[PDB]
């Protein structure tokens, strides 16, 4: 009507490429594009400073009248929880607890000299300390009988000490791999975990942390398991030993556990104005040290407890290096691992404020934690999953939450310890097991999927189990694998429609959805919204042959059986004109002259989706059907082009530029053929 | 001009949709389309009888006139390159070589009964036989002392026997394993071989056979090496051997060799109408033979010989099955490759003749060949490369080529072996060694697809290096993994290109490319060929604002800089008109005021695209201007309908048909905001 008109030639590829001339578009030295900028200009230099070392822009553009009052809250909070998962960690390391408060100190404040996540915290990560602890059981086993000298029992420090410098072995080198991908340009691979695979991933690694925990909350003393099905093992040897527990411990634990429940329910149903998100976590903490101490429990009931906690700050000892042979598998798994982990996290948290956390300076800033920390006696680090979801709930809104925690286990592992010496472990069990609840309310997510689109659900669910029955790094490279696979499977079950046009107009749509468009007559559109490549093309082709009703082959076949029962320089033509006997004994089938298949849809082609198309092409002019490409970009030219598709015939002349152009040239041939 | 007369309204997407109305497309009973036909017709019968055991259309349709000549000639030849090739995988079997005969004897007919592949030959296959006789190494070793009871030496017949029996049980695990794969439509993998992958596997498979002969050339005894990095350890333990050679077996196997190359190049170069492919192999066999016998090589100068070859036809002992439990592994393993080079080979051979191939029935008939032949006495089976590469040159254009080479060494296993007990192990080297010619031919695809396109030529040498230093079944594994990764590269690096409008008319394209294409002033108009998913929303957002040269976040600081300057029912809008103070102090940029996103290339998203293409849009409408889709198809409408994208804001507004409905839609309310 009023609007869009046209009023233009017919653009078939010769005329459309006639009618325009090509670009230069070569610019000079092009492809060492990098090589001449090496500028010392001072704004390439302060971001470069920024991309490196970003507190260099953290300290400058903060903001104190409301920043002061949510970090001084979400850290204190933070803190609070830190303290038992990292006591908790650290024993499930088969390391003395107290190297646990080291690395939840240390690591945070690299991280906050050198990370970008605002909505972040960092400490043991119990998945990345069980790897650690059977790490250092394997190196360092119970059965070892040292000659200490004394000749007295045999005190488990000696042990515990091995298994520390083990620990700073596999960590140390954790750090350098970190950093060494980091600078490398590594973080790139951060962009194919997926939402559902992190998902996923995080709701299996949080099933790890409840089995983990399962048996410091039984009060059982169980072989550990690690590997492929140890969360299988863990939960069988538990229930095996399921007998002869530790009635006490189970007492205090449940007890703690369900004042817990209660009260974090307290906390988020009941939130108001002035209130704050209380630190549930130290007044569990406390009640149960004052009443395993109250009552002698490790002592009259026998239930396990933290133990003694050397205090105060040990020197920057530095570690060997001559177990890397041994631990060099391990470290990078644990690399891998902690590094997916805390990309994971940081970017299902920066979606939610929107702010970008770039994978390679997560990696630099994560491997330099990992290993100045093992500079300062400590195991490898990761992001926590509840604690990240606890400092941004409360609403960290810088890393000097990260800071506060900090500093208030620099306080615990510097004044207290005292205190903290008698504490059931199944205090700290229960303690990670509610605060466990951020990650498994994620289980939300299956029907949310299952409405909205089933392949996210696919990715979902494949990477939960994978990553829960394999452990977390096999799981995770299994299911970004799969995740990859799902697009394969998605072009390799396209959406073929035959399109019909809409009248009077050049709207052409599928014929089968909405009964006003009427397909031209003798003519038959396809359409596929994928690429012809080799995993597509012998669908496209036999998927042609279906829906357009129009095989060549039986109709090869009619014309043999019509002969029968009438028994009663190149040289190079496309088209090879009918030479039927002029008679109806074929089937009363179409008289479709020409098909039209739409390429607007189609991204790319390679060899085998060229030779496929070359007999498509070959197939119908043999039996006298014209095919006429229709919206080809120039990638897909430019991949015909390079095989041997145009080899100069009147096949240049099949390429049109839209459906309707191909439409009415088909139609014009066919009006000048009747003259 | 002439043609192409649209004059049609503005389709935008409301005004499309209320244009026309949805039709039903619910057909009943779907989703259980085959439950209720389950028919007895006279046609289903027959096709199912000829799609599983072909043989029933084979012979019936039967060319005598042509085909007869075709197949005794291509039988001939690819028997007489049969025997010694089956000879030679038997003694690499660790397995007494008349069991090559059995295994060349019995699976070509079986294949015959149910294989559908023209020109395809069925036997040992080298790699094959190497898998079989590591298993039977592992499950036999050398070493072990069997107490026979004569007390005499150790004699080999009882380790021999022993091996014997591992392979039958190997075989037979493997063709029950291939069956049920085959049952269970398993061949649809075969899709995943694509053609740089099937010629980069066959080449390593060629490397494999060459650096395998190498040994049985030189007549030096080496330790047997089989798994990852195979090749290597062979080829370095031939080279650490090389010293303490047999001379004569040298100069008797590169007599033969050069003479072998010397007559093959005289029958190909030297083609003519009435000469045929002479069978060089039986010559060169014979003469082999005859001057080992005549100058009593294996007693004199102490050359390896075939051996003594127990005459006859062995009846069809039966199996055990107790070794499967130790055997499971390698038999998938060889399941797996077998499969993996039949259907490649029968692939390629097709492409040439144009006739499909099920991979289904050739697994399933492979599988049956695999059993029945380990009932027999028969190890595992695949197709030979170099003799299917003869059998289809010399012109096999049926399956009774295979037939007469299953004859002459049925000949040859009842009558003679008499004759070719003294045949140096140097000759059947030197004939494999030659025949791998075909095969080493294919090392020109790299200048091909280096011209061609190199995604192709990074498939090509990945498959090649991959399947030459792991297995060809680890390597086939992650060659097929990095084709299907390629798929994932080539989304992940689009072309995002800025289109301009081809003055007066409605086709819009590169920008930078025709220098008669225009830009419609105050639009810019983006465009990606790819699908905009969770590993390319970033990339193309990204692409988008650096592109477009249109980023809303240096718009918002340009603006606070100005600002600076200047100092001395559901509540939705979706678009924020600039609050400027109207002044020029921002830089003098381009005055765009909408940008629209064509979507014709766009295939589908997912939730990660749709969540970005809505940052997208909230963005640029928070700065100010205007973003459209253009062309989304029905299949990316749903996709962003899925995701909560249409709220029902006037979001569904800012769809149109087409890129010039968008332009007109943008220059009409352009046009009525002047107003």
């Amino acid at each position: 009507t009023q609007r869009y008109y046209v009023e233009r030639p017919i653009f078939s590829h010769p005329v459309l490429q006639e009618r325009l001339h090509k670009k230069d578009k070569i610019s000079e030295s092009i492809g060492d594009k990098l090589k001449q900028a090496f500028t010392c200009t001072p704004k390439k230099i302060r971001n470069i400073i920024y991309m490196f070392l970003p507190i260099t822009k953290w300290l400058p553009a903060y903001r104190f009248k409301e920043y002061v009052l949510g970090d001084i809250v979400s850290g204190i909070s933070t803190g609070v929880l830190q303290l038992p998962q990292g006591l908790a960690f650290a024993m499930l390391a088969a390391v003395p607890p107290v190297f646990g408060l080291y690395s939840s100190f240390y690591p945070v404040i690299m991280y906050c000299f050198f990370g970008t996540s605002r909505h972040i915290s960092i400490g043991p990560f119990a998945v990345i300390s069980l790897m650690i602890g059977g790490v250092a059981v394997r190196l360092v086993p119970d059965d070892i009988v040292i000659p200490g000298g004394v000749n007295a029992t045999n005190s488990t420090e000696a042990r515990d000490a091995l298994r520390v410098k083990v620990a700073m072995s596999v960590t140390l080198l954790t750090g350098i791999i970190q950093f060494c991908l980091g600078v490398c340009r590594f973080g790139f691979v951060a962009i194919y975990l997926t939402e559902p695979l992190v998902r996923g991933f995080t709701t299996a690694a949080a099933v790890h942390v409840f089995t983990s925990m399962l048996k410091y909350l039984f009060g059982v003393k169980t072989k550990r398991y690690s590997g492929i099905f140890s969360v299988v093992y863990s939960t069988v040897a538990v229930l095996q030993n399921v007998k002869n527990l530790n009635v006490c411990s189970l007492g205090v634990g449940l007890m703690v556990f369900g004042l817990l429940l209660g009260g974090k329910e307290f906390n988020e149903r009941f939130k108001e104005k002035l209130p704050a998100p209380i630190p549930l976590e130290f007044f569990a903490v406390v009640m149960g040290t004052g009443i395993s101490a109250g009552f002698s429990l490790h002592e009259s009931y026998n239930v396990d407890v933290v133990g003694t906690l050397p205090l105060g700050l040990l020197p920057p000892a530095n570690p060997d290096t001559s177990l890397f042979h041994l631990v060099y598998v391990d470290a990078i798994a644990i690399a891998i691992v902690g590094f997916s982990v805390t990309i994971s996290m940081a970017k299902t948290l920066a979606n939610k404020h929107g702010y970008q956390v770039d994978g390679n300076q997560e990696l630099i800033a994560l491997g330099l934690c990992n290993s100045t920390g093992s500079l300062f006696q400590t195991f490898a680090i990761s992001c926590s999953l509840s604690r990240s979801l606890v400092q941004e709930g409360t609403g960290g809104k810088t890393q000097l939450a990260g800071c506060l925690a900090s500093l208030m286990i620099l306080l615990v592992i510097l004044a207290t310890g005292f205190l903290f010496e008698s504490l059931p472990q199944a205090v700290l069990s229960a303690i990670v097991i509610v605060n466990l609840k951020g990650m498994f309310m994620q289980f939300s997510d299956l029907p949310f999927f299952w409405r909205t689109s089933k392949i996210e659900l696919t990715i979902w669910l494949t990477t939960f189990v994978s990553s829960l029955f394999l452990g977390l790094d096999y799981g995770l490279i299994t299911a970004v694998i799969i995740a990859l696979m799902t697009v394969i499977y998605r072009t390799q079950s396209p959406s073929y429609i035959v399109l019909g046009q809409l009248p009077d107009t050049d709207v052409y749509i599928d014929i089968d959805a909405y009964e006003e468009v009427k397909e031209v007559p003798g003519i038959k559109i396809f359409q596929i919204n994928a690429p012809i490549y080799y995993a597509n093309s012998d669908l496209y082709s036999s998927a042609l042959k279906r829906k357009t009703g129009v095989n060549p082959a039986f109709i090869l076949g009619a014309r043999r059986k019509a002969m029968k029962k009438y028994a009663k320089y190149p040289p190079i033509v496309t088209k090879s004109t009918l030479p039927e006997e002029l008679q109806r004994f074929m089937p009363p089938g179409d008289n479709v002259h020409t098909i039209i298949l739409d390429f607007t849809q189609v991204n790319f082609m390679d060899s085998v989706g060229v030779k496929t198309l070359a007999g498509i092409v070959k197939e119908y002019g043999d039996v006298g059907i014209y095919v006429y490409l229709a919206g080809c970009s120039a990638q897909v030219v430019s991949d015909l082009t390079q095989n041997q598709f145009f080899e100069n015939p009147a096949l240049l002349d099949l390429l049109f530029h839209s459906i309707h152009d191909a439409v009415l040239g088909s139609q014009v041939r066919e009006a000048l053929a009747e003259q």
